[PDB]
């Protein structure tokens, strides 16, 4: 509360660390469904069903331009990519499996890096 501060986690390296994690995700061989925005004009159903599209190149643009206030807002966008993937793809499809694989991959990097 007022004039009573909790000790503050050192966040000075967060930007560099999130950038490293994003790089590792960009270079994963199962990252191909997630590198670019889904084409809303060429994929039936996507625009109406998926209220907030997100993809790695969009996350990268936002990271590079000061659009994440903190590391938690970054993790929310990454998770949104995989949440969207589950909403739209069968668990047993190449893309659906790619999504599950990348989420597992991300969450371990997240834990190892910040916890
Ligand atoms: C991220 C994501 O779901 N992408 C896509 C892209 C294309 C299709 C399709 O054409 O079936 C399905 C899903």
């Amino acid at each position: 509360s007022m004039s009573v501060k909790k000790p503050k986690r050192d966040d000075s390296k967060d930007l560099a660390l999130c950038s490293m994690i994003l790089t590792e995700m960009e270079t994963h061989e199962d990252a191909w469904p997630f590198l670019l925005p889904v084409n809303l004009k060429l994929v039936p159903g996507y625009k109406k069903v998926i209220k907030k599209p997100m993809d790695f190149s969009t996350i990268r643009e936002k990271l590079s331009s000061g659009q994440y206030p903190n590391l938690e807002t970054f993790a929310l966008d990454v998770r949104l990519v995989f949440d969207n993937c589950e909403t739209f793809n069968e668990d047993d499809s190449d893309i659906g499996r790619a999504g599950h694989n990348m989420r597992k991959y991300f969450e371990k990097k997240w834990t190892d890096t910040f916890k």
